[PDB]
Parts: C-alpha cells; structure tokens; sequence
C-alpha cells in the first residue's frame, strides 16, 4: 500500500508508467467523475493487476466518482459500491477477474461518443494522436513511425514503438510492470 494506493494513482510518478489506454481512462474519469461499463473494467481490473488493494480501490472509485458533488456518497453506495467488490471478490463471486490483454480489450465494442474504454491507437485520429504523442515528447518522425504502425493495423507494435520512445505478450499491465522497473 506504500507503493500503490488511491492516492498515489494519481501522481505523475506512478501514472507517468501507463500506457495511453489506461491515460486516457484515468483522463476520462478525472473529466468526467464516472466512467461506462467497459472503461470501468478495464481501468479498475488494471488497477487490480498493478496492486490496488480492495480497500484502495474502493477508496479511489468513490472519491472519483463523487468528486464535485456529481453524486453522493449514497448513490455511489447503491449503484457502483457492489460492481467494484465485484471485480475484487468482496462479494463471495469465488472470480478472480484478471486485468484484460490488449487481444481482449481490442476485442470489446469498439468505444463510441463518451466511452474510454479501447486502444487509442485504433480508435484515435491521427491528429489526436499525434497531439498526445506531442506532449509525451516525441518528435515528428518518431510519431510518423508510431501512425506508419497505426495506419497498418499493429497498434501493439505501435504502443511498443510509444514505451521504446519514452524510455532507454501484449498487455497494459506488462507495460505498466516494465515501465515501472525502469524507474527502479
Ligand atoms: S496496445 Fe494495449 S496497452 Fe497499448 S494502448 Fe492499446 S490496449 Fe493499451
């Protein structure tokens, strides 16, 4: 709990190991205090896989969704308190949900208006893209080679391509695990 907690999800230290799809749900959860089913597994199931204990978890997912009023703590109590024990066994379920692959997460309805859940690789512009790669520091032929990736269909080789840039068999949850050593 030292390391990973409700808190500590939030800072750039631990955040700046995540790979977009889980930025972009973390930014949609930040934006928006709630998230759509399938953005609410795949980010509270990754947050599982890093070691986000029960209690953490719940910590973060009621703060989150109760920030600025959006809802009481009642409602977080009687409309999602249950789906996250769910996810970590609190209820009896004898499930051990496992953190969702990127084959898995490609795999879920392709994210509409308002969802966060998918591969940003697949489901952003490339003028999106490129933007957010900006801000990560890429330069302009790093993010050509990561869309050359994109445009082909390969957006695990592309989300590779993003971890070898930013740093010195496909999972959000291994790249989150090999960033995290390289600061280690
Ligand atoms: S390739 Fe996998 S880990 Fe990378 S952004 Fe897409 S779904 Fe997430």
């Amino acid at each position: 709990d030292d390391e990973i907690n409700a808190q500590s999800v939030w800072s750039e230290e631990i955040s700046s190991n995540y790979p977009l799809c889980i930025k972009n749900l973390m930014e949609g959860l930040k934006k928006n205090h709630h998230l759509r089913f399938f953005g609410r597994q795949q980010l509270s199931l990754f947050l599982k896989g890093i070691g986000l204990s029960a209690d953490e978890a719940l910590k973060f997912w009621s703060e989150a969704f109760t920030r600025n009023g959006n809802m009481t703590m009642e409602k977080f109590n009687k409309e999602f308190r249950f789906s996250f024990r769910h996810n970590y066994g609190l209820e009896g379920n004898r499930i051990n949900f496992k953190p969702w692959d990127c084959h898995t997460i490609l795999s879920k309805p392709r994210p509409g208006r308002g969802d966060y859940h998918g591969c940003p690789f697949r489901d952003w512009s490339h003028e999106r893209l490129s933007a957010e790669l900006r801000s990560m520091k890429l330069t302009q032929a790093q993010i050509i080679s990561v869309l050359d990736s994109c445009q082909k269909g390969e957006y695990t080789i592309a989300c590779t391509k993003v971890f070898e840039m930013t740093h010195n068999i496909a999972h959000p949850n291994l790249y989150f695990e090999r960033s995290r050593q390289l600061q280690k």
